[PDB]
C-alpha cells in the first residue's frame, strides 16, 4: 500500500506513487520529473489523471505511450487551481522538467514537495519566500557531512579544458559520454559546443532529447555517428573493452578515445580536488570519472532547510531501515537548534 510519506494529507492527492494500482481516495497523480523510479508503474494503461511539467508531459506522451486525455502539464512559477485547492511548480534544478510542487491547504497549511532537488540560493528569493511553510517533504539523498561536492560549473570547466586539449594534440580523437536517463545533458553539450560539433547518439536516445524544450536542439545533436565528433553510449559501455569495440565500429576516422563517466558521490571526494582529477588508461583510450551532482550536497541541503525552518520535515530517500531515519532525524534536531526554530 501507498506509503504516508507520497500523500498530501486533506487532499486526494499523491506524489510519485504509481506503482501500487489504484491507490484509494486518490483523485489527483502528481509526478515530480521522468526518472523510473518515481514513474514507476505509469504506462498506456493508466487511465487517472496526472499533473506534471510540460517537459515531463512530452516524454510521458512520447516515450511511454500514456494517452493525452490524462497528461495535465502546468506552467512553473503560476498560481494553478486543481480539484478546489491552489498549488504551484518551482524548478527543482535537478533533470529537465523536475519540479518541487507547493500545496496551499484549505485550512491554511503550506506544504512544500521538492520531488528530486539540488538545493540552491536562488530557491531563497523564489515563491517560497512570500509565506510560512509548515511541512516540508525533503529529497533526504545525500544527508550525511561527508557528502560534499564541486559545483557544476567547476566541473564543466574541468571538461570544457580537458576535451578541447585532448582533441587540439590529436585531432583524430573522438570524446564519447555516458548516460542512463535524462539529466546531466550540459556535460555533453558544453564540449560539444567548446569543439565546434553536434553530439550523435542512437534513435532512442535523440528522440528522448527532441522532448525537453532545449532551444536550437537541431543545431546541437543528430543520429549521424559519423559526422559528429562528441558521441553519447550507454554509462555500462563506459570500459576499455566497450570503448575499444566502438571504435573498431567507427571506420578508423577517430585512432583515439577520451571518455567521461559523470557519476554521483563516490568515496573519493573526502580528498581530491576537480583540479587534481587524473584519468585512467589502457593504451589510445582514457576515461575521466568527474562526479556532476543533480541532487544537493550536505551544506546545500542543511542551508536550504535553516533558511526556510519548516516545523516539520518528511524524509522522500533512505526511508526503508530504522537505522537510516534514526540518523537523518538526528540532522534534523540539530539544524533546529542551532538556527532557533
Ligand atoms: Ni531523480
Amino acid at each position: 500500500t501507498c506509503p504516508f510519506y507520497k500523500k498530501i494529507p486533506g487532499t486526494g492527492f499523491t506524489v510519485d506513487a504509481f506503482q501500487y494500482g489504484v491507490v484509494e481516495g486518490c483523485t489527483a497523480y502528481f509526478l515530480t520529473h521522468f526518472h523510473s523510479d518515481h514513474y514507476a508503474g505509469l504506462s498506456k494503461h493508466f487511465t487517472f489523471p496526472v499533473y506534471c511539467s510540460e517537459i515531463t508531459g512530452n516524454l510521458l506522451k512520447n516515450k511511454l505511450h500514456v494517452q493525452e486525455q490524462y497528461i495535465h502539464p502546468l506552467p512553473l512559477d503560476t498560481e494553478c487551481i486543481v480539484n478546489g485547492v491552489k498549488v504551484v511548480l518551482l524548478d527543482a534544478n535537478h533533470c529537465p522538467g523536475a519540479v518541487m510542487i507547493l500545496f496551499y491547504l484549505p485550512n491554511g497549511t503550506v506544504i512544500l514537495h521538492t520531488g528530486d532537488f539540488r538545493a540552491d540560493p536562488s530557491m531563497e528569493r523564489s515563491l517560497l519566500a512570500d509565506q510560512k511553510v509548515h511541512m516540508l517533504y525533503l529529497d533526504t539523498t545525500y544527508c550525511s557531512p561527508e557528502y560534499t561536492f564541486p559545483s557544476q560549473q567547476e566541473v564543466i570547466r574541468f571538461a570544457i579544458n580537458t576535451a578541447f586539449e585532448a582533441v587540439t594534440l590529436n585531432p583524430h580523437a573522438l570524446v564519447v559520454c555516458g548516460t542512463y536517463s535524462i539529466g546531466k545533458e550540459k556535460v555533453f553539450l558544453a564540449i560539444a559546443d567548446v569543439l565546434g560539433s553536434k553530439v550523435g547518439m542512437s534513435q532512442e536516445k535523440y528522440k528522448t532529447l527532441q522532448c525537453l524544450n532545449i532551444p536550437e536542439i537541431n543545431s546541437l545533436i543528430t543520429t549521424d555517428m559519423c559526422s559528429s565528433l562528441v558521441h553519447l553510449l550507454p554509462m555500462m559501455q563506459i570500459n576499455f573493452k566497450g570503448l575499444q569495440s566502438h571504435l573498431k565500429k567507427c571506420g578508423g576516422k577517430y585512432n583515439q578515445i577520451l571518455a567521461f563517466r559523470p557519476t554521483g558521490w563516490t568515496h573519493s571526494n573526502k580528498f581530491t580536488r576537480i583540479a587534481d582529477v587524473i584519468p585512467q588508461t589502457k593504451g589510445n583510450i582514457s576515461i575521466y570519472g568527474i562526479p556532476y551532482s543533480e541532487h544537493s550536497s550536505y551544506l546545500e541541503m542543511k542551508r536550504f532547510v535553516q533558511w526556510l525552518k519548516p516545523q516539520k520535515i518528511i524524509p522522500t530517500v533512505n526511508v526503508g531501515t530504522w537505522k537510516s531515519r534514526s540518523t537523518m532525524e538526528k540532522y534534523f534536531r540539530e539544524w533546529k537548534l542551532e538556527a532557533g526554530y
